[PDB]
């Protein structure tokens, strides 16, 4: 269809997933027929059964999930800290709230709908790495959808009803059908697989390579037309 579909699963609760968002667009920004892609988000929660709020310092929280020390854990923070760093990206995990990101998720959903589903994945990556935002908190979300320019009120209400709930679930399930067990994972015109963070070159080369493909050389044609079926 002359047009390049990119499915991202992703959470925003995920370090690596923010990286990989800004790599993307950077190969994205070198791509020639960059106005022919189509970004679409899929949810992803590293850990669906979350607690709506768990109150321990990230750190903590991430030595846990690895059985790995405190101080371990923390190069590991400050690796991911110093990677973003190079991509713009101003992390502050001491801050960091560690949120059950279903209903986030659902916004996202929400946002889509209104064809803002990619900045608003990127306003709470910033809300949850850099701003110290609870992304579980009611208050919270539709204060981030407000800032996106959403209907506040109307978001809220999406919210509050679970309307995109289902939706949500439905992205997982598709990920994991997919193999898809890491984020952020990139499919290219259904076809192709990108695991994790990759190099802008290797996202360009895997968006160069999908439009080589869809667009092959014209033919030579040789001699007259004969007996032949079309559609």
């Amino acid at each position: 269809s002359e047009k390049i579909r990119v499915d991202i699963w992703s959470d925003i609760a995920c370090p690596w997933c923010y990286i990989g968002k800004r790599r993307f667009e950077s190969a994205l920004g070198q791509f020639p027929q960059r106005d022919q892609v189509e970004v679409v988000w899929h949810s992803f929660e590293l850990d669906p059964s979350a607690r709506p709020l768990n109150p321990i310092a990230m750190r903590d929280g991430l030595a846990m999930k690895y059985s790995i020390s405190p101080a371990q854990a923390q190069g590991s923070l400050d690796h991911m800290t110093q990677t973003a760093a190079q991509e713009g990206l101003e992390y502050h995990f001491d801050r960091v709230k560690l949120a059950n990101t279903f209903l986030a998720h659902q916004l996202i959903h929400y946002a889509a709908e209104q064809g803002q589903g990619d900045a608003m994945k990127e306003r709470l990556l910033r809300a949850y790495m850099s701003e110290g935002q609870n992304v579980n908190d009611l208050d919270t979300l539709q204060k981030l959808a407000a800032e996106v320019g959403l209907d506040a009120g109307a978001a809220r209400a999406a919210l509050e009803a679970g309307t995109y709930a289902q939706a949500v679930r439905y992205d997982e399930a598709q990920a994991q059908q997919l193999g898809i067990t890491g984020v952020p994972f990139f499919v290219l015109g259904g076809k192709y697989g990108v695991s994790g963070a990759q190099a802008p070159e290797t996202l360009l080369g895997a968006l160069s390579q999908v439009w080589a493909e869809q667009h092959p050389a014209p033919l030579t044609m040789l001699g007259q037309d004969a007996p032949a079926e079309g559609c």
